């Protein structure tokens, strides 16, 4: 068969989290989608020459009970930390998520990438220092992106996929 | 005779961890402090009726080795974790700082309080819901401080004594 990478996309509401997931998926920039709707994603991709399955949950960060989240957040080995570089809310929010992720994983070293999303935008509240030094802090990449444009999509979850790798070697 | 409560102020440059103390020792604001020096600071205070000394060091987070930061960092009792609420990424350092206070102390349970300093300005980046949900994780208490209005600055200092009091009690 073919080796899984279970990624779970994560971050405040209207960041573009299924943006950057139906861009990545279906090649298509949504400029509005259902902000309730949480769906699970398989793509066969190639990733350093590498043919893989990427199983991508995209989370809508609803208080109803979901037993695919619940699997999910429990078994995911990696996540997406979405934050929009106009939204700086989003951004004092990273550490919320990564305190939930260390929470659902019983893990203090979990893969994970930091997203900052909407790159497109000419009028940024979150510069690219302030989010290099937060990624940098947690020891973990930083990508910029922007799913209108498709920059940086393909790269932040190559990028995820190349964190788990490395903590697959032993 | 008074108990001494040991005290260490801690947080990213900048945050107000040197005019929090300067506020509560000496009753004044610093518009601008050295944030290199790094002192100690004993306070006769009296609270909850108990006449008490607090033994505060005001950390500066220098990578230059000093001995007596050493000694408030492994007997030190009680920690503030200071955040400033215009300042993302020093409440995102709160996490490495809960982690260097857990390695120095050799326990995963340390009395601590989680401060979000300068209240006083209008314009905020980290909200109240934010810095509750955080302190809720670790399972510490959250106090709003101003060291330029000294608003929460002697209830910061309190309740951490407060904290080690609760830890001092029989299990
Ligand atoms: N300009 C711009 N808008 C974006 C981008 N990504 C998402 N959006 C828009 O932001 C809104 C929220 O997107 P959505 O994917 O639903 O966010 P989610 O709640 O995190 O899933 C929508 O109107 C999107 O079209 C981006 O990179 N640039
Ligand atoms: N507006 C405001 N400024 C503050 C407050 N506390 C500290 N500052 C300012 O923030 C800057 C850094 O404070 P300082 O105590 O030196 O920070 P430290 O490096 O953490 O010790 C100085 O310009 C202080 O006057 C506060 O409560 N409100
Ligand atoms: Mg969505
Ligand atoms: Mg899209
Ligand atoms: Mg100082």
């Amino acid at each position: 068969g073919m080796t899984e990478y279970k990624l779970v996309v994560v971050g405040a509401g209207g960041v573009g989290k299924s943006a950057l997931t139906i861009q990545l998926i279906q090649n298509h920039f949504v400029d509005e989608y259902d902000p309730t709707i949480e769906d699970s994603y398989r793509k066969q991709v190639v990733i350093d020459g590498e043919t893989c399955l990427l199983d991508i949950l995209d989370t809508a960060g609803q208080e109803e009970y979901s037993a695919m989240r619940d699997q999910y957040m429990r078994t995911g080995e990696g996540f997406l930390c979405v934050f929009a570089i106009n939204n700086s809310k989003s951004f004092a929010d990273i550490n919320l998520y990564r305190e939930q992720i260390k929470r659902v994983k019983d893990s203090d070293d979990v893969p994970m990438v930091l997203v900052g999303n909407k790159s497109d935008l000419p009028t940024r509240t979150v510069d690219t220092k302030q989010a290099h030094e937060l990624a940098k802090s947690y020891g973990i990449p930083f990508i910029e992106t922007s799913a209108k444009t498709r920059q940086g999509v393909e790269d932040a979850f190559y990028t995820l996929v190349r964190e788990i790798r490395q903590y697959r070697m032993k």
